[PDB]
């Protein structure tokens, strides 16, 4: 089935060994439409962790905050002018790197958010609708 969204976030699938990490590029879809912001949170399933945060979304050209006892990023996505950008397609928005413990079993196991997937329109605290997709990493297949 679908849901419909202004904004679609794809963690896009993956694979690993157990003992590998694995590179988490997450594309977004606007419809071509300008955001002026996004606060975010994220998770892995167990035993997988999320060990760190790009401090950069190449889709914005711009610093990411992060905060790595909440999982949490946030950033501003203005031009020079102080108006919104549209996000750059093709290239990821958030980059996540996960460890996959060497113990880890053979399964399938999702990257994705955690409760917080906030996508600001402009300085007034209006949002966009978000949906998520993907987000499998496939371990030991």
């Amino acid at each position: 089935p679908v849901a419909n969204a202004d904004v679609v976030f794809d963690f896009q699938n993956y694979t690993a060994k157990a003992g590998d990490e694995v590179t988490v590029d997450v594309l977004v879809d606007s419809k071509n439409k300008p955001i002026s912001a996004m606060d975010v949170k994220f998770k892995v399933d167990s035993p997988l962790t999320i060990e760190e945060i790009d401090k950069e979304s190449l889709a914005f050209n711009t610093t990411v905050m992060t905060n790595m006892a909440i999982l949490g990023a946030n950033f501003k996505s203005l031009d020079d002018k102080g108006e919104p950008l549209v996000p750059k397609d093709g290239a990821a928005v958030f980059t996540l790197y996960v460890n996959v413990p060497a113990n880890t079993p053979d399964g399938t196991y999702y990257v994705g958010f955690n409760g917080k997937n906030e996508v600001h329109k402009s300085n007034d605290g209006s949002q966009f609708t978000v949906a998520s997709k993907n987000g499998a990493i496939t371990v030991g297949t």
